[PDB]
């Protein structure tokens, strides 16, 4: 599927940004720290669906109602914004 669809339909749009942070952090900065690390799609990919927290602050990521087939493509698209 679409990343820039499943942005919006799995709600994703009501915590985030690209370039500024409302609930969650901006997928710029997302993107720029996890740079070009070795495994870090696989390892987002993860959180996006199973849920975060402590990364960016003390608030946690409630799990999505993603696929991990889903939640691949949801990371490759947060790590091109940068
Ligand atoms: C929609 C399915 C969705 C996506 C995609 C998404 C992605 C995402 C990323 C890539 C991170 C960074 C994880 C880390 O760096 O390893 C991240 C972090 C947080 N998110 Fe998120 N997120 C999606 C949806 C939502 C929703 C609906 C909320 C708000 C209820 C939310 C919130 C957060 C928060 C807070 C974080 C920070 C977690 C941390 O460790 O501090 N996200 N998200």
């Amino acid at each position: 599927e679409d990343p820039e669809v499943l942005f919006k339909n799995k709600g994703c749009v009501a915590c985030h940004a690209i370039d500024t942070k409302m609930v969650g952090p901006a997928y710029k900065d997302v993107a720029a720290k996890f740079a070009g690390q070795a495994g870090a799609e696989a390892e987002l990919a993860q959180r996006i669906k199973n849920g975060s927290q402590g990364v960016w602050g003390p608030i946690p990521m409630p799990p999505n109602a993603v696929s991990d087939d889903e939640a691949q493509t949801l990371a490759k698209w947060v790590l091109s914004q940068k």
